[PDB]
């Protein structure tokens, strides 16, 4: 998967960077929300956060890992009942000014908690300091770079014809990075205590206000799965709730991927234009049989990811919001499409 360097690399460029000096701080946080120190949490968050201003010189980088270390103390003060912009004098301003600087939402999104929080233990940010936690951030670790890079191809993918044998591999490429949101589910079905999980860490992600909206916490939804799959079957779908689902999230998506999604809005989806092609051209044609057989090994692999995530949510919820299961039957219908088509 030689295309998942440069995604790990940008990541980790975020994780490295400690623009407030805040790590041996951030680090005490997982002590005083056992503790359930509210005042604690606010005075700790206070001996770093820059009231009067971000420094001139500092680029997307800085900004979105200054973005990480507040964003803890977010999810923090809301778990235990308090609105983070009404309890911290100052905060709302600087929250509003980083989400101006990285043209992100004004609170911590999955990819500040993931891939931009540094890996080591003496580094990691956490809201809880559990395992379970570890392991959480750990599975999406697995996929993410993987997915940016199916994101990238999807959309490389969308002008490449039927009749070309490079439909068919390009297609088996696709399918190898999407490979990685199993082996994320897989991780997180073995490793993660659903009983912690619901009583421990959920509590931690629920939404907070700042500038008159309110904005949701961080989680594996947020993960732009979403936009690539408008791109490959999704765009043109009638589905109101789909399409609900998609605006709901779209914010917290990085701005490329956001870009990707208008781009592809009003075009046919990659699924409609591929079937079109091969209706037009004939079954006969060899490449158009490989490519549709490809296609459908990518419906497979994503099918493979989202019944099995499912399991994952349930069990979780047993101790799931009906969009899951929604979403899986649209899915299953994308592939029989396909498979109409082969036979
Ligand atoms: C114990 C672990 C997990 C639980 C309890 C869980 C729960 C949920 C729930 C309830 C939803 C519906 C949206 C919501 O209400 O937030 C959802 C959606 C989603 N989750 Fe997870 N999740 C877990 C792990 C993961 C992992 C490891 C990934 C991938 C690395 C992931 C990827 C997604 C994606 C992409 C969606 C959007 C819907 C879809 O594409 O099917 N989740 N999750
Ligand atoms: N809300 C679920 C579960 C969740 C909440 N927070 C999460 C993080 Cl921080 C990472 C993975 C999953 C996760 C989801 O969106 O997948």
């Amino acid at each position: 998967l030689d295309r998942v360097g440069v995604f790990a690399a940008t990541h980790a460029a975020v994780a490295a960077s400690d623009p407030l000096q805040a790590r041996a701080l951030v680090l005490q946080l997982p002590g005083l929300n056992r503790n359930k120190d509210v005042p604690g949490i606010v005075g700790l968050l206070r001996e770093f956060l820059p009231v009067r201003g971000l420094p001139s010189g500092w680029g997307f980088v800085e900004a979105a890992a200054a973005m990480r270390d507040i964003g803890f103390f977010l999810g923090s003060l809301k778990r235990h009942g308090h609105e983070p912009a009404e309890v911290v004098p100052g905060l709302e301003p600087v929250l509003l000014d980083l989400a101006r600087a990285t043209n992100l939402p004004p609170r911590e999104t999955l990819l500040h908690v993931t891939v931009w929080n540094p890996t080591a233990a003496d580094a990691q940010r956490s809201y809880t300091g559990l395992p379970d936690e570890a392991h959480l951030l750990e599975s999406v670790r697995i996929s993410m770079a993987a997915l940016e890079a199916a994101i990238a191809l999807t959309v490389e993918l969308f002008d490449v014809s039927l009749r070309s044998p490079e439909f068919a591999q390009r297609s088996d490429e696709l399918e190898a990075y999407l490979q990685k949101m199993v082996e994320s589910i897989v991780y997180a079905y073995r490793f993660i205590s659903p009983q912690v999980f619901y009583d421990e860490l959920r509590p931690f992600y629920e939404p907070i206000r700042v500038g008159g909206q309110s904005y949701l916490g961080p989680g594996a939804v947020e993960m732009p799965l979403f936009v690539l799959e408008h791109v490959l079957w999704g765009s043109q779908s009638d589905d109101q709730t789909y399409r609900e689902f998609k605006e709901t999230y779209l914010p917290y998506v990085l701005p490329a991927y956001r870009a990707v999604y208008a781009r592809f809005s009003g075009e046919p989806a990659l699924i409609d234009r591929a079937l079109d092609e091969a209706r037009a051209v004939g079954t006969r044609d060899e490449h158009v049989r490989a490519g549709l057989t490809a296609l459908e090994r990518v419906f497979k692999v994503l099918l493979r990811f989202r019944a099995p995530h499912l399991k994952l949510a349930e069990r979780a919820y047993e101790v799931a919001p009906s969009m899951l299961g929604e979403l899986l039957t649209l899915t299953y219908a994308a592939r029989s499409r396909v498979r109409a088509a082969l036979d």
